[PDB]
């Protein structure tokens, strides 16, 4: 019993810095066969072909790709699972995982409210920089100060980040106000930092008088920094360990993998969206992203509904 991590690969259009280098196009994205295929030299037919849960070529807008992966997750969140989406590859206009948060909360409110259901919504936003935690929704606290984290015995395989501002959200507008005044704290001059956005959703519903069903749903949106980066590196070694079935999974060897341990062979429903360059200029990074992504789809998680009757 379990669900392997859902992995989608997206290929993005050529960027202008790729045309200037005269790069040629080396990636094929076969959405119907769910295969991305890379030319490994050179005409030559040297190829390496991978299969994924979903594949998107450049013509599919980034938003549509997220949509295809997020909306189905949001229903799982509401059913009461904990879910995590890892975005790796990101960056007219081009937006990270954060840029779809207000859309996310809209659907969530819309599903809940038009269904007369009683709920609360609390959000978090932290940044992992140089192996240190930084809260991005705390307004008054000094911008250069960190957060501490220990192991909570109540959840023996999980952690607690004391000081982290959970913000309650009622209307699909507050998100914008809070979201932007969050980018205004990560401005330091961020290209090497991971951001974890978290939406927690408490839900209550009467069954028959005397009885209530209480569900809690949690979504984490992880925007992984691109490739020296302990979190990224360990993220890799965790992927590898889980798949090769080695006894010791180096979770505690980085803040990111410690924070999101349950997402990797844990009790969380996990999806990964890896974007890849079409350019021959990036064959190695592309070859890399597909290795991790390909290993990742082999990890089994065991999600459980979190609910009390
Ligand atoms: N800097 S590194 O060599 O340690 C490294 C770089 C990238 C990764 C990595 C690349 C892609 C993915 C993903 F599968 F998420 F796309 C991932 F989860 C991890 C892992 C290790």
């Amino acid at each position: 019993k379990g669900k392997n991590i859902q992995v989608v690969v997206r290929c993005r259009p050529f960027n202008l810095a790729e045309r200037k280098a005269s790069a040629h196009s080396i990636v094929e994205c076969d959405p119907v066969r769910k295969e991305v295929s890379v030319r490994t030299g050179g005409d030559k037919s040297s190829r390496k072909t991978y299969t994924f849960d979903m594949v998107f070529g450049a013509s599919t807008k980034q938003i549509d790709v997220y949509r295809s992966v997020v909306c189905p997750i949001l229903d799982e969140v509401i059913m009461g699972y904990n879910c995590t989406i890892f975005a790796y590859g990101q960056t007219w206009e081009e937006d990270p995982l954060a840029g779809i948060i207000p859309r996310t909360l809209h659907q969530i409110f819309e599903k809940l409210t038009d269904n007369g259901t009683e709920f609360s919504v609390k959000v978090s936003l932290l940044e992992i920089y140089n192996e240190e935690l930084f809260d991005l929704l705390n307004p008054s606290s000094d911008v250069s100060e960190r957060l501490q984290m220990f192991d909570d015995p109540r959840n023996k395989r999980g952690v607690i980040i004391k000081g982290l501002e959970e913000i309650t959200v009622h209307n699909k507008d507050e998100v914008y106000q809070i979201l932007e005044k969050g980018a205004a704290k990560r401005t330091t001059a961020s290209s090497r930092s991971h951001s974890v956005f978290s939406v927690t959703i408490h839900m209550k519903e009467t069954t028959i008088d005397g009885e209530e069903l209480v569900k809690i749903g949690k979504l984490n949106l992880v925007d992984l920094a691109g490739s020296i980066n302990q979190s990224l590196l360990t993220l890799g070694r965790v992927i590898t360990a889980l798949v090769e079935r080695t006894p010791h999974v180096p979770y505690r060897e980085s803040k990111l993998t410690r924070i999101l341990q349950d997402s990797l062979g844990g009790r969380t429903r996990t999806s990964i969206i890896a974007t890849i360059s079409p350019a021959s200029l990036n064959l190695e990074e592309t070859l890399s992203t597909l290795e991790y992504a390909h290993r990742a789809k082999n990890i089994l998680n065991k999600p459980e509904v979190n609910q009390k009757l």
